[PDB]
């Protein structure tokens, strides 16, 4: 009844060009079995959305990577938010929501926007730049660690730590094993920065610790919640901004529409998140036998959700393989959906908006002018290098 496929969605060949295999996964059925890893897979929008929105049946507390925390030890102590189910999820989630709240964005927007404009001005002086290292990485590094309240020393551990976190959701392949082998210094740095005295006044980290007297979280929960922001808050935006720049570089007609109306910057970024889906996949674990799209999945089974495939499913999207900055993007699953839907999405969208606004106002053309190199990660999709020439407006 359920088709068995040999596709390895964590293989380098798959990462290099996932789109044919994602269509095969969608078209084989609403639910597939991936023999390579002994997991169920859902690649159509409808089933991905359904799984995300039933957290009781498709839980997160047994891990959102391949590993089942009921069977194996987690590689690090479980996240109090990502790897928790309601009701244990609810209070930590509320704290992060308030720390990253609509009102908090007002305090940081002016500085984030000035840093974006300054970065684009700097890049225009160079002309030919690497849109990854010099923009997608450099811009978030220039705003997010400071917004966290981190000291300067040791920030070089942040991107390695995030790459480790995202590789560790994958199966025990070479990418994951190698990341864990190299992890000790990055974990040591990150864990130390999560302690209250190491987080500067007014930043996200200090604000998390300040919530420890309201009854929502205790003091001993705050370090792990700071850890959540140091895990999820940087490399995601690197790949989101990188996706948006790569889209504008490949689709100059959309750059031209963005230049003509810079207020499209927020939706241009949202459409880049749908189009590239920098966060490609997450797992859930069934807590009971369940019927999903005509298939019967037993208890304690891992279900792999293809967020990027859901975001390209023609059953849901018109012209899904086109980058369209005026598309009605609401409902895409690039930030998830439901109770775990990205708690940092206002930060991510703020960064993406102000960078695309700076490009829309200052840049006339973005031309790829060197070899494009892809970066391979078990969960993140994005580029290692994107050589571009920026022409000033
Ligand atoms: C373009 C950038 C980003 C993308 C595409 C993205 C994507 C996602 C997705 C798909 C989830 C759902 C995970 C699940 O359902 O298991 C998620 C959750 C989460 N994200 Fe984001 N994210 C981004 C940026 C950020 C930022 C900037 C922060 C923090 C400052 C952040 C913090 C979190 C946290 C803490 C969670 C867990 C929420 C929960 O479990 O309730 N993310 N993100
Ligand atoms: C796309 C972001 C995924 C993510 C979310 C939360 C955490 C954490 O709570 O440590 C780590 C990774
Ligand atoms: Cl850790």
């Amino acid at each position: 009844t359920i088709p068995h496929l040999a596709i390895d969605p964590f293989s380098l060949d798959f990462f290099d060009d996932p789109y044919p295999d994602q269509q095969t996964l969608r078209d084989a059925g609403p639910v597939v079995y991936l023999d390579k890893w002994n997991v169920y897979g859902v690649a159509r929008y409808a089933e991905v959305h359904a799984v995300l929105n039933d957290p009781t049946t498709f839980c997160s507390s047994r891990g959102v990577g391949l590993s089942d925390f009921k069977k194996e030890k987690p590689w690090r102590p479980p996240s109090l938010i990502l790897e928790a189910d309601p009701p244990a999820h609810t209070r930590p989630r509320a704290v992060l929501s308030k720390v990253l709240s609509p009102a908090t964005m007002k305090t940081i927007r002016d500085g984030f926007a000035a840093a974006a404009d300054a970065k684009v001005d700097e890049l225009l002086q160079r002309g030919c730049i690497d849109a990854i290292a010099d923009l997608a990485e450099a811009y978030p590094l220039s705003v997010f660690p400071d917004a966290m309240g981190l000291k300067q020393e040791g920030r070089e551990h942040l991107l390695p730590y995030a790459g480790l976190v995202f590789n560790a959701f994958g199966p025990p392949n070479e990418l994951r094993q190698t990341a864990i082998e190299r992890s000790a210094p990055h974990q040591a740095y990150v864990n130390e920065q999560c302690q209250r005295p190491n987080l500067a006044p007014g930043g996200f980290g200090a604000c998390i610790h300040a919530f420890t007297d309201t009854g929502e979280i205790t003091p001993d929960e705050a370090p792990l919640l700071v850890r959540s922001l140091l895990s999820a808050g940087l490399d995601t935006t690197v790949n989101g901004i990188g996706a948006a720049v790569y889209c504008l570089a490949r689709f100059p007609g959309e750059l031209q529409r963005l230049r003509s109306d810079p207020t499209l910057a927020r939706n241009a970024f949202e459409e880049a998140v749908r189009f590239e889906s920098p966060v490609q996949t997450f797992f859930r674990t069934t807590t009971r036998e369940v019927e999903l799209g005509g298939a019967v999945i037993g208890e304690g089974e891992k279900v792999l959700m293809f967020l990027g495939s859901a975001n390209r499913d023609p059953r849901r999207w018109s012209d899904p393989d086109l980058y369209d900055i005026t598309r009605k993007t609401s409902g895409h699953v690039g930030f998830g959906s439901g109770v775990h839907m990205c708690v940092g999405q206002l930060v991510a969208r703020l960064e993406g908006e102000v960078m695309l606004s700076a490009l829309a106002r200052k840049v006339a053309a973005i031309d790829i002018d060197g070899p494009v190199k892809r970066r391979f990660n078990n969960t993140l999709r994005g580029l290692e290098s994107l050589p571009v020439k920026l022409t000033p407006a």
